[PDB]
């Protein structure tokens, strides 16, 4: 199995820890952890292309999209590799993350190691927002916290 | 060419930006950037195995050593892949980093993307300290700052 991890930090209250595990080469990736300091509701959750946090989350670039598709939700055929949908924060501002995804990987060209995980201010509309931006970014607003996805033991 | 980047953060503030560039997979990696907030002199400079900064630099694990060798300096045949020697801070506490290394890579099993770059409190003795620890860690003392090495544009 391969494992990865990411510490989410930003300029404000949002912080988190996210773990990734992939038992088989080309098998699904389990994503789990916790994010706090969020407003209650849905928050866009994306792998962005660059693991460049030199200017914070703004240096991370666009959604990780090695297969040149439009933006969608994780259960859509038409999605970016980095489109992990939304995490859900409760009224305490805590998101307990538990995702299984078949498109991201921890090896090869769908590999997300060395890229940036970002949690957003607003909900990702999953390409169903009714404007042009919806099928590019999902209209998820500001980047509240991010980190580089690293190899874990 | 492949490019990578790392933001080093640690108390001081010890803060740095380190860039990596490799023109072909068979080529050396150019490592350049700046680290500030250091004491004047030599500071050990290592790629540690895990890109895990969940508990700060301590979670990064040992020196990246995929070939099961002893610790050395960068110009030694007997070294860890992660053994980048020392950076040098001036009397303003600034290390201007300029290294070319032939052993680290931005691809393959010597790949350092997704691992942790660490700058240390003391000088790396490069395996020439005269105790057992010298040929494992180089006696470079505490981890001052670190970050996960990410893919850059
Ligand atoms: S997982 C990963 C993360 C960042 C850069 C490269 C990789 C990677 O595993 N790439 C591979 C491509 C082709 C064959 C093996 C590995
Ligand atoms: S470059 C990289 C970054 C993060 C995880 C894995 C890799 C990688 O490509 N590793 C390889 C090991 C052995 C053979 C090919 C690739
Ligand atoms: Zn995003
Ligand atoms: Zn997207
Ligand atoms: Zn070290
Ligand atoms: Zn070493």
């Amino acid at each position: 199995a391969t494992k990865a991890v990411c510490v989410l930090k930003g300029d404000g209250p949002v912080q988190g820890i996210i773990n990734f595990e992939q038992k088989e080469s080309n098998g699904p990736v389990k994503v789990w952890g916790s994010i706090k300091g969020l407003t209650e509701g849905l928050h866009g959750f994306h792998v962005h292309e660059f693991g460049d946090n030199t200017a914070g989350c703004t240096s991370a670039g666009p959604h990780f999209n090695p297969l040149s598709r439009k933006h969608g939700g994780p259960k859509d055929e038409e999605r970016h590799v980095g489109d992990l949908g939304n995490v859900t924060a409760d009224k305490d501002g805590v998101a307990d993350v538990s995702i299984e995804d078949s498109v991201i990987s921890l090896s090869g060209d769908h590999c997300i190691i060395g890229r940036t995980l970002v949690v957003h201010e607003k909900a990702d509309d999953l390409g169903k927002g009714g404007n042009e931006e919806s099928t590019k970014t999902g209209n998820a607003g500001s980047r509240l916290a991010c980190g580089v996805i690293g190899i874990a033991q």
